[PDB]
């Protein structure tokens, strides 16, 4: 008989993540020849990032997908991934096939099924990039005393204070306020999100600071994963392999037009100098030592590996 498969997420319609999700589903069924089914319960349509992935854990939904950062919910050891400059997109390449191929990706394996789970794909999700309202911001020096929107993550407090900046956690749902009302200067985030949500209408300024990277995890609870036949583990572990290529390249691509975008809507987009991005590499170096005791030195050697 047939096998459907739940797939829960948090992300819409479009979405550079969503939209590797789709690539997945179509490809099991071709792969399959319709024997296996993912259904795709997108928008946070089984829940929030947090329950579905808890769902998936614990085995009463087959998949889901998490942000890098939410997944330090359920272990801190996916912090590594949020650490301040430990990687960089020049090396982006490497970084993939160490995840997919390499000890790295072991090693997360490793980490996901002391948890309950099997990952299936390591989606791409990008850098984050500060923004502001109406400082000019084009060197590390124009960061100091900024008040700045964040999420809740503990890493990216930390890296706000390391720069001198105010840090204040907003929810997304409040931050465009927040922003035209001035209780905060600026936020930290992908150009893709900036621009699709419109917080260009009143941002002025942006820089390539590239100071924090993510991914969406997308996880299969490992017990029923280990309940398939050989045949379909190996159409949902091709599967997601080869969605990652498309959804990899169509990141990168809208990542460029989101750029276009800032600079055709007027904001001035700074690509910083060697000699600031350099202070601001050091200035956040810091941040790696509050969190090192959650996350094993072994696991950042092994990212910093990539980078080389």
């Amino acid at each position: 008989k047939r096998i459907n498969i739940r797939l829960a997420h948090p992300m819409a319609p479009g979405n550079n993540v969503t939209v590797g999700y789709e690539k997945f589903k179509e490809l099991v069924a071709e792969k399959s020849n319709g024997r296996v089914r993912i259904q795709l319960f997108g928008n946070c349509m089984l829940g929030s990032d947090r329950v579905t992935m808890e769902a998936a854990q614990r085995g009463t939904l087959e998949m889901a997908s998490s942000s890098s950062p939410n997944m330090a919910n359920f272990s801190k050891q996916w912090m590594v991934f949020d650490l301040p400059y430990i990687t960089s997109p020049e090396h982006q390449q490497k970084l993939y096939k160490a995840i997919d191929d390499g000890e790295l990706g072991k090693k997360l394996d490793e980490i996901a099924a002391s948890i309950g789970l099997k990952p299936i794909m390591y989606s791409e999700y990008g850098y984050r990039n500060f923004v502001t309202t109406k400082k000019p911001i084009k060197t590390a020096d124009d960061l100091k005393n900024l008040k700045v929107r964040t999420t809740d993550s503990p890493i990216e407090v930390a890296v706000a204070a390391a720069l001198g900046m105010a840090p204040t956690p907003i929810s997304w749902g409040e931050t465009y306020t927040a922003l035209q009302q001035g209780t905060v200067d600026g936020e930290g985030n992908t150009f893709s999100l900036l621009n699709d949500a419109k917080h260009t209408e009143v941002l002025k300024y942006a820089i390539d600071s590239a100071h924090n990277y993510s991914m969406h995890l997308l996880m299969m609870n490992k017990a029923y994963y280990d309940s398939l036949p050989a045949n379909v583990q190996q159409i949902l572990t091709e599967a997601g392999r080869e969605a990652l290529t498309y959804q990899r390249s169509i990141t990168s691509e809208l990542e460029k037009k989101a750029e276009d975008a800032f600079i055709e809507q007027g904001i001035t987009v700074t690509r910083l100098s060697p000699e600031e991005r350099a202070k601001l590499v050091e200035r956040t170096r810091p941040v790696w030592d509050k969190f090192k005791d959650d996350i094993p030195a072994e696991l950042i050697k092994l990212v910093q590996e990539t980078q080389q």
